[PDB]
């Protein structure tokens, strides 16, 4: 009984690993990644320069999942560049190293000079393609043009196999446009699904306010509340877009929640609200708990299931 | 103490009513919606002509929500005006009817048939901006061009005092293009916020099957997966429009979660998923509780504390 995965030109002992943002912007956290049972992580997505982000509070967990507006801290482009460089230990696990630059021409300049680090060492791209565009346009993967427009630039200046982090749709229009302009670039190789529930409010009863400091309010979705929507949409790529992998991302707090993300499609699944409550335990728990669901099916490896929801009639 | 209020020229008892679809789509349900401790009752959203909608099964619940894909099945047009206009005792509550046509020139022609119900009776339109898939095509409220049609031609068509039922938007710049196409509708009094979270897809480990039947068992979520998306779209809306309502609805199990909805700014606050669950004793304990945490902080009208949730800094 197995939870190995080769892909990507890598191999990986299991299909855990952070989802970006969690337990992954220091050295420090990077580390910690490495150290764990995950078999991959994936380090904050990065601009060109150090940013500070958001004012805090800026996160907050509960018992249905998290909301966040963190704003993108980050150390910058040149140290996850280095830490991919110089410091990763790549016979521990494959790295991931995720850009959310904020125009097209910061993520051309960001992965321009990573690739000769990916075609070294094996560092795999993550395309952050919620990263903002012009204030008062949407997030660029909810504007098709824009979309195009990155994948376009961003293909040519780097020129070797990427991926695409994706927030999430709710429209099968949407699914639709969005899955065909992803099948217009070949070299998109995996596309990650989802991203966090865009622009969520908690409200805390007893005090009358909301519960995080920017945006008055308003931030991201992740844990419980996104499951089923996370469901839907690594199903609804891995249906539309069959010459590529899904990574599944969203709601994962036990193997069998990882377990409906493999039956829907997806290769990897990343771990974020959960690991950012629980720590970097959660990836023997994990392995664990969904090692005993293949044993009582009889299934001996993923793939034996990955992909074979079945729907009714 | 009592929580009666005054909307839409309309006594209302209580803030609480049906969400629409759900206990209100034949003469006994109805029925047993006026009988109830409800404030006001909607008609499950209806077409010109009769309408079986999808196979069974095609509702679900777990204990975080629901999942549907119904299909507007409903009884027609004809039935829910003969309602409105001859049995629907209008001494024990307000009435609103919703319709949800097809096409602008179905919705036109529901809409001139009820306007003269609407003098006479008082019975009141919400206009449902949510439609089965049409290959190639966005649902209406999420073409800002098609639902600004809609708007106008049902304005025209109605020339009185409506409101509009809306599925949750999750992108800022979305709540202000929304915003912008719904207040340049004087009539549009009311924006109900929000239908359910569009096509996620609930996923049984046991069977490793989807859990209901219609496309391929993607469907709207309800419950308490989407409370921190109603809020949002609420207080988003209330923000926005400050010349209309805001009606909330989404995730409503308790009195509390009402007193979140209304201090994100709801004026009405509908109960779908916990209705279809609990029954229609639900709004004897929902209005209960919500009069228990009044009493607590001292609130004695529903006017104190509506809209006014507290931002941090
Ligand atoms: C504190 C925090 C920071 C995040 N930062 C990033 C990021 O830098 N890049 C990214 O693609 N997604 C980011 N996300 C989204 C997560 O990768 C993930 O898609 C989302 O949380 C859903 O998964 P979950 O339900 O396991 O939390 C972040 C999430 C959290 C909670
Ligand atoms: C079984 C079912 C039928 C529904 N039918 C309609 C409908 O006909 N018209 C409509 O505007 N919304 C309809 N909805 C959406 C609800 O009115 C509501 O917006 C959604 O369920 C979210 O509220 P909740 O979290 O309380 O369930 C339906 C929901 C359910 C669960
Ligand atoms: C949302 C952005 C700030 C544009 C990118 C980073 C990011 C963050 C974040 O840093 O705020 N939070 C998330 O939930 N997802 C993300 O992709
Ligand atoms: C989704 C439609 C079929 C387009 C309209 C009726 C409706 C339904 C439905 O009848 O399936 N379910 C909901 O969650 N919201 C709705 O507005």
């Amino acid at each position: 009984m197995c939870l190995k995965l080769n892909l990507l030109d890598h191999v990986f002992a299991n299909p855990f690993m952070n989802a970006a943002g969690v337990l992954c912007s220091t050295e420090e956290d990077l580390r910690c990644m490495t150290a764990s049972s995950s078999g991959a992580l994936v380090s904050k997505s990065c601009t060109s320069a150090p940013r500070d982000g958001n004012p805090e509070p800026r996160y907050m967990a509960f018992p249905l999942g998290s909301i966040n507006s963190m704003g993108l801290p980050n150390l910058g482009f040149d140290f996850y560049l280095k830490y991919a460089s110089d410091l990763h230990d790549y016979s521990k696990k494959p790295l991931f190293l995720s850009i959310s630059g904020l125009s097209v021409e910061e993520n051309v300049a960001m992965v321009r000079r990573l690739a000769p680090v990916a075609q070294e060492k094996g560092v795999l791209l993550e395309l952050n393609l919620s990263c903002p565009n012009v204030p008062g346009k949407p997030q660029v993967a909810y504007d098709f043009e824009a979309m195009r427009t990155y994948l376009q630039q961003v293909s040519l200046a780097y020129g070797l196999p990427f991926g695409v982090k994706m927030p999430p749709y709710f429209d099968i229009a949407h699914f639709d446009t969005a899955a065909a302009v992803l099948n217009e670039f070949p070299l998109v190789k995996f596309v990650t699904c989802v991203n966090s529930v865009g622009n969520g409010l908690v409200i805390d009863a007893e005090s009358e306010s909301v519960v995080i400091k920017p945006k008055q309010g308003f931030g991201g979705l992740g844990g419980k509340y996104i499951l089923p929507t996370a469901l839907a949409n690594v199903n609804a790529f891995y249906r539309r877009c069959p010459d590529k992998l899904v990574f599944g991302c969203g709601g994962v707090y036990s193997g069998e929640d990882a377990f409906l993300h493999i039956l829907a499609g997806a290769s990897m699944v990343q771990v974020g609200t959960a690991l950012q409550e629980e720590g970097p335990g959660i990836f023997t728990r994990l392995e664990d708990e969904l090692l005993e669901i293949m044993a009582r099916k009889g299934y001996r490896t993923l793939e034996e299931f990955r992909g074979r929801v079945k729907t009714i009639e």
